């Protein structure tokens, strides 16, 4: 019956939702600044209990779904999974099935080689010098890396830029209004639905083309119902493929962009990384060898990039019961959140938190490992990212190629590179123009 502390503002139609669209990080920081480790904001009808700091975060992260349910806490995903089911099982098991085969350790070497090949294909027409836009380049690249590694090379070879453009529109269909209802009649939700239909059509075209001529798609095409009719539709297959690719796409795209941006903004780190790559690859071993092993300067740059630019800025649960955190009572049904954007910059935990300091992660310091509940770009505890090893290998593979072949410079002011945080799926804003030139 007692209400939790509530952050200032929130006087718009849907409470704090309008501000959560326009400046979610400022809102979440204001919750912490005004209220401390436990505070709330209103997302339309829903109260969000935002936790921060090590103690409250530990509660959040160590909770299992019996206490804090993650399954229903990201409703923007519902229209993405859609209605089709290919492999019928419990929600939890269907989730395992999306990723686990491809994430097996024994598959990593092959993925690193695949990723290398995709990067070389993407830069094949670059020539001596030119300009790219980071969102256009990395969003497309990571469609190819994600499809080739998760679904198969044969399938990726039938994809082109159209798939990437449509997938982007799908990701843009994640407005926080989805906590109201992900099927509301707003333009971005409409464009999401149209884009999903376009992706189904691309897959149908691929399926039809193959009939007239044994990757995962071949297997699924061949499955017959009792009468001989094919068991699976293009919609069912497409829904599964879209869902298999989703977690790794926006995160790899953004993380690659921000890793390159931070390298360009910090040319001392960039120089150190180049030297390290040149020396390491001087043993003559392939990217499929090195991307699975230590590349310390690059890895520390990546860790610091993830600290400053975590691709998921808020993590969500639905409380399944009542809990007390620092004397504040969370009630059944409450949305409960933790924020990597805020936690990753707590000044007690990360000295000079707004500064890019890859040395934070060197062996004597290890600020990532020390701050178990507040260095959280991959989450922590029960639901810690199962894709982290893959994601880190992929950055190492991508930059092993890019940084040895080309030199990069910012074509716009360094301060002008920024994210669009208006959707639950964060994307780099445009323009993000960058010059390249072949290394001599
Ligand atoms: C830099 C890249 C990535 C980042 C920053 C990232 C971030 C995160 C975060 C913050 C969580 C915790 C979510 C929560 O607590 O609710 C998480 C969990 C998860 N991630 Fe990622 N992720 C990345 C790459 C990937 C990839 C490549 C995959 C699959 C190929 C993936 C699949 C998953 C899955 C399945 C979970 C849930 C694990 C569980 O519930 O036990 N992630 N990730
Ligand atoms: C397909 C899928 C992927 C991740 C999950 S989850 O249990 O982590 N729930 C979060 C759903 C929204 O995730 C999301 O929007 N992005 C994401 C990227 C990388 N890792 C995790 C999440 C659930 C389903």
């Amino acid at each position: 019956a007692v209400a939790l502390p509530r952050v200032s503002g929130g006087h718009d139609e849907h409470g704090h939702l309008e501000e959560f669209r326009t400046d979610p990080i400022g809102l979440m920081q204001r919750v912490r600044d005004e209220l401390g480790d436990v505070g709330t904001f209103q997302l339309a009808g829903k109260q969000v209990v935002l936790l921060s700091g090590s103690h409250a975060n530990e509660f959040f992260f160590r909770a299992g779904d019996d206490d804090l349910d993650q399954a229903k806490a990201y409703p923007f995903m519902t229209p993405i999974f859609g209605e089709g089911v290919v492999f019928d099982a419990s929600p939890e098991r269907r989730k395992e099935m999306l990723h686990n085969a491809a994430l097996r350790g024994e598959q990593m070497k092959g993925h690193a080689a695949t990723i290398e090949d995709q990067v070389r294909r993407m830069i094949a027409d670059w020539g001596e010098a030119g300009e790219i836009d980071l969102l256009d380049f990395f969003a497309e690249l990571t469609i190819y890396t994600s499809s080739a590694c998760l679904i198969g090379k044969k399938f990726r070879d039938q994809l082109d830029g159209r798939f990437a453009k449509l997938y982007h529109e799908l990701e843009r269909g994640t407005d926080p209004l989805a906590y109201v209802d992900p099927y509301l009649p707003i333009e971005s939700f409409r464009r999401r639905d149209e884009a999903r239909n376009g992706l189904v059509a691309l897959v149908a075209d691929i399926m039809n083309g193959r009939i007239a001529n044994r990757d995962m798609l071949d297997v699924l095409i061949a499955v017959k119902a009792e009468t001989g009719t094919p068991r699976f539709s293009a919609d069912e297959i497409t829904g599964m493929f879209i869902s298999m690719m989703f977690a790794g796409h926006h995160t790899s795209s953004g993380t690659a962009s921000w890793t390159l941006i931070e390298l360009m903004r910090h040319r001392d780190a960039y120089a150190a990384v180049i030297d390290e790559l040149d020396e390491l690859y001087g043993d003559g071993r392939s990217v499929s060898f090195h991307a699975l092993r230590q590349i310390p300067q690059l890895e520390n740059v990546l860790k610091e990039t993830l600290r400053l630019h975590p691709p998921l800025i808020i993590l969500m649960r639905v409380a399944k019961g009542e809990f007390e955190v620092q004397g504040h009572r969370i009630h059944e049904g409450d949305l409960v959140a933790a924020s990597p954007a805020i936690s990753n910059r707590i000044p007690e935990d990360f000295p000079d938190p707004h500064d890019f300091v890859p040395a934070r992660y060197e062996q004597p310091r290890q600020e990532d490992l020390l701050n178990r509940w507040t260095w959280i770009p991959f989450g922590a505890g029960r639901h810690r990212c199962v894709g982290a090893a893959f994601a880190i290998m992929q950055i190492k593979a991508i930059f092993s190629v890019l940084l040895r072949e080309y030199e990069f410079e910012m074509a716009q002011p360094p301060e002008s590179y920024r994210n669009d945080h208006s959707k639950m799926v964060v994307q780099l804003a445009q323009p993000a123009a960058v010059r390249y030139r072949r290394r001599t």
